[PDB]
């Protein structure tokens, strides 16, 4: 290995943590592409997050992000954020980008530009209704998924279907993104953050912030509720994307992250302590779903499992509680 792609895995390391090794066991030459792709997603959602930087000066970065890919000795210097360290050292990363076949080169930087764009829409504004969440969504997470199949395609160690299915790439990303908003409620509001949409919460509480207060939890817990309830209409596509994987290392990085998302669901349904702090998987609980998402039986199983453990949870007065049944019958009923 060169220098500069030891340094890759090194940031690799830094920023998936015990993620690294599902992503460093990939078949080939998906290893490099995605260990790249990660890193170079990670620089420009650095950019997207960092609230020091105008808006003057976010949105040509955003925009014109695709092109540093390019650009030998671009970097980003003034950074406050935790990954700060891949803008700084991004000429190493994009000479790794570049030394990457031109078929995965071409993927990453379509989509950092179409990532760009979408990033820079929201600058100014908060997700309003359920479709503009999916929207929001997609620029920063389904897109994300879109790219990573099109790699395995190109890459010919899955059938082009899972490359060109757009849309069941998407749900992929959606599924996790909108478990990691809805899971982070708290840390977010500390952070002066927004993401769930304020057509659903508006019909709870005057604003998102009123959470947090005490005397709203009921309210809180039937909004977070309704917001799982949406999450959980991916799953099929979920359940249909995985069951395509014919190569055994995509298909645990592909699975791994779906089936902790799930259990994430399953641990935040009528849960008040996601108002009052992180709830989260046990280390345990998620090595043990790590090692069991291997094959389509196992997972879907574990699906099921934690479905039905929603299932009986759901409160009769819930708001949403028909909703949250049928989309569970729906999961159940397909495979
Ligand atoms: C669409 O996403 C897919 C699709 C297929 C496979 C993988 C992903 C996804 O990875 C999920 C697990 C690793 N993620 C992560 O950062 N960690 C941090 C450390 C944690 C473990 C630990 O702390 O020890 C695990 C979770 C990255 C991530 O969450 N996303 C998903 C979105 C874009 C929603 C944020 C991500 C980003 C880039 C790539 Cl290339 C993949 C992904």
């Amino acid at each position: 290995l060169s220098s500069s792609l030891k340094t890759c895995y090194k940031y690799l390391n830094q920023t998936s943590r015990s993620f690294a090794a599902v992503i460093q066991a990939l078949d080939g030459e998906m290893r490099n592409a995605v260990c790249i792709f990660y890193l170079v997603l990670r620089a420009l959602d650095t950019l997207e997050d960092d609230m020091t930087i105008s808006v003057e000066k976010k949105v040509p970065l955003l925009h014109n992000f695709h092109s540093f890919l390019y650009q030998p000795d671009w970097r980003f210097m003034e950074s406050k954020e935790k990954d700060r360290q891949v803008l700084e050292d991004f000429p190493t990363i994009s000479l790794e980008f570049r030394n990457l076949a031109e078929k995965y080169q071409t993927v990453i930087a379509d989509i950092c530009r179409r990532m760009g764009i979408g990033m820079a829409e929201f600058l100014d504004k908060h997700v309003t209704s359920e479709q503009e969440w999916d929207k929001y969504c997609h620029y920063v997470a389904g897109l994300v998924g879109i790219g990573l199949s099109r790699l395995f395609s190109a890459s010919e160690f899955e059938d082009p279907l899972v490359g060109e299915d757009t849309e069941r790439a998407n749900s992929m990303g959606l599924f996790l993104q909108k478990t990691n908003i809805i899971r982070d409620y708290l840390e977010d509001q500390q952070g002066g953050r927004e993401f769930w949409p304020q057509e659903v919460w508006s019909r709870y509480v005057k604003k998102l912030g009123d959470f947090a207060k005490p005397e709203n939890i009921d309210l809180a817990v039937q909004c977070l509720n309704e917001l799982i309830t949406n999450a959980l209409h991916h799953i099929p596509d979920v359940i249909t994307y995985l069951s395509r994987l014919r190569n055994q290392s995509v298909f645990n990085f592909c699975a791994i992250p779906q089936v902790m998302a799930i259990a994430t669901l399953a641990a935040c349904y009528n849960n008040q302590q996601v108002f009052k702090g992180a709830v989260k998987i046990r280390k345990g609980q998620a090595v043990t779903l790590m090692m069991d998402a291997t094959n389509m039986p196992a997972v879907k199983a574990i699906i099921y499992q934690y479905m039905e453990e929603i299932y009986h949870r759901i409160p009769d007065s819930d708001p949403s509680s028909s909703k949250t049944r049928q989309i569970i019958s729906t999961i159940r009923t397909q495979n």
